[PDB]
């Protein structure tokens, strides 16, 4: 193993720690961003049953008119 | 007189390694939590095609009763 | 006699930073895989309203 002077190691280790710290900050923000996308998607999913019933009810209101259009 | 710089830098170094190691632990835990929530929503999304088909065919099944009433 | 505290402290600190850096690489790899999975689910859910409309247009057409 090759040691550096105290001053060189002070400079190098502090810069490498700061690099890791910046990487960690970027990762934490990614995780936050992904949580936000996740909640938005869950909100959409939660609304789907309401959307199916609207169309379901919408169809059966156009029904007598569909027999009329037919003939 | 005893100089203190060298020892103090050793101390602050291991403390800062520890501070970042703790951030890593928190991030890893949050990634595990996201993973669990993603699997949960994925299972739920997996039942949605069936949900639409079940509504498509159920409408399909309420025509006889409907048309008899209309012509009545 | 050669003192060794400094050189042992340097070697251990470097190695420990290496251990944390490998933890980070493992997290990035896992998050990359998860991001894709989440994007795929978001894409499918985003198209579901269109599928509902297709189902109600099919009803009207099929009879």
């Amino acid at each position: 193993f090759k040691s550096m002077t105290q001053e060189a190691f002070q400079e190098s280790s502090v810069k490498e720690l700061g690099r890791l710290e910046a990487q960690l900050a970027s990762l934490r923000q990614e995780l936050a961003a992904l949580t936000l996308k996740q909640n938005s998607v869950a909100d959409e999913v939660g609304l789907l049953p309401q959307k199916i019933q609207a169309a379901r009810a919408d169809v059966e209101s156009q029904f007598p008119d569909w027999i009329r259009q037919f003939l």
